[PDB]
C-alpha cells in the first residue's frame, strides 16, 4: 500500500543515515529506472558511483526528512542534507567546509513494494547562501547532480 | 477533497502559464504562511515581488506538471519550467537563451480549498547557475 511504500522510503533514508548504500539499493527492483530532473534515464552504474562517493566524501552525512506524501504507487520527499566535506567527492579534493543542500525525490513502487522508477531533483539555495557563491560551491553543486 | 486540492494546484499552474500572478494569489487564504528553506516565514509581498520579476524576466515562461500527489490536506508537485531569459533577473543581465529548471511545490490546504501553508516558497525561482552565468 501507500503506507508500506512510505515506510519503505523512511527505511532507505535510515540506510543513508548509517552510510549504508547497499541498504538503500536493496529497495530497488532489479529493472529500476533512474531519471534526471528532466526525465532522462541515468545508468544504475553512475547512480551507485555517486552514492558511494558521497559516503566516502561525507563521514557525517545527515538526511532530514522535512516532508513526505504518498498516493497510489508514488511517493515524494523533501529532504535537507548536511555534511562536512572530509573525503574526495567525485574527484574533488576535500575542502573541510560544512555543506547543505535540499534534495527532492519521487519514487514509484511496484505492487510487490520495490522501487521501479526514481527521479532526483536538487535545490542548491542552501549551498550558495552559506559558501557564498565561491568556486567550491559551483564544483560541488555540479558534482552532486547528473 | 484530495481530488479538489490537486485540482486547485492545476488552476494555479494554469495561472502561472497565463502570466497572471494575481490568478495564483487568488488561491491563497487570507492568513497564508510562506516558508523559505529554513522554515522562516516570508511576507506575501516579498513572494509577489519575486513572482512578478520572474514573469517579467521570463515572459514566455511555461510550467509543466510532471506529477502530483495528494495526501490528507497536503499536495506535492514536480514541475519543470522552461523559458527564454529576456529580462534582467535579480541583477542578472539577459542572455536570450532557452533556460530550464525543475522544482517540487509543497502546499497544505484549508477545508475550503485555499492554500494555508506553502514550503520552500522561492523554489520556483531559478538560481544563477540554472541561467548559466
Amino acid at each position: 500500500s501507500t503506507t508500506a511504500n512510505k515506510e519503505r522510503c523512511l527505511e532507505m533514508v535510515a540506510a543513508w543515515n548509517r552510510w549504508d548504500v547497499s541498504g538503500v539499493v536493496a529497495h530497488w527492483a532489479p529493472d529500476v529506472v533512474h531519471y534526471d530532473d528532466e526525465d532522462k534515464p541515468v545508468s544504475a552504474e553512475e547512480v551507485v558511483r555517486r552514492m558511494n562517493s558521497a559516503v566516502e566524501a561525507f563521514p557525517d552525512l545527515r538526511l532530514d526528512v522535512r516532508s513526505i506524501v504518498g498516493e497510489g504507487d508514488r511517493v515524494m520527499l523533501r529532504i535537507t542534507c548536511s555534511a562536512t566535506h572530509q573525503g574526495v567527492f567525485m574527484g574533488i579534493a576535500p575542502t573541510g567546509r560544512k555543506v547543505r543542500w535540499t534534495y527532492l525525490e519521487e519514487l514509484r513502487f511496484s505492487e510487490a513494494g520495490k522501487v521501479v522508477e526514481h527521479w532526483d531533483v536538487f535545490n542548491f539555495s542552501p549551498l550558495f547562501r552559506d559558501l557564498g557563491v565561491v568556486p567550491d560551491g559551483l564544483k560541488l553543486a555540479a558534482a552532486l547532480e547528473h
